[PDB]
């Protein structure tokens, strides 16, 4: 597989009511960007190659249920993919909302210029408040993850350096 390592036992989050057949369990190193993207990636479980589309809005230790993929038959069994985000973090998904650190120079902070902040969809350009403060969260709405309230928003933790 691409990101999926292989089948394991006691993968993570042992308390998910499912199976109803054969439980397939597997862990995979996931990129932060792929936690956002949630597209079709190849899984290799017991020599079975399928294209699995895990849902956007996934995190470190997040257990993903894909029905029909575990128990191959009429009683649908699922595959619990416990993803393992890279030792590189930047974006904290809290439910539907984001927190990512924004380090701006003091010249831009005081004039209230614009800084390109890296996000999991690409580049966003945040216009910092004129004479902004370090420790603030710059709310870029419609730049969060999916959820109950539609799409969330990004809180940029300003560092006037």
């Amino acid at each position: 597989a691409a990101l999926v390592a292989h089948v394991t036992s006691g993968s993570g989050g042992s308390g998910g009511s499912g199976g109803s057949g054969r439980d397939l369990r597997a862990e995979l190193p996931l990129t932060l960007e792929e936690a956002f993207h949630g597209g079709e990636r190849v899984v290799e479980v017991a020599g079975r190659r399928v294209s699995v589309r895990i849902p956007p809005g996934v995190r470190e230790g997040s257990v993903i249920r894909v029905p029909g993929m575990g128990g191959q038959g009429n009683p649908p069994g699922d595959l619990l993919l416990v993803v393992r985000l890279l030792p590189h973090p930047v974006f904290r998904l809290e439910g539907q909302d984001l927190y990512a650190t924004l380090d701006v120079p003091a010249p831009i902070a005081v004039v209230g210029g614009k800084v390109r902040a890296m996000t999991l969809e690409g580049p966003v350009e945040v216009a910092v408040p004129p004479r902004t403060q370090a420790g603030r969260k710059l709310r870029l709405k419609g730049k969060g993850f999916p959820g109950p309230a539609g799409r969330g928003d990004l809180y940029l933790e300003v560092r006037i350096t």
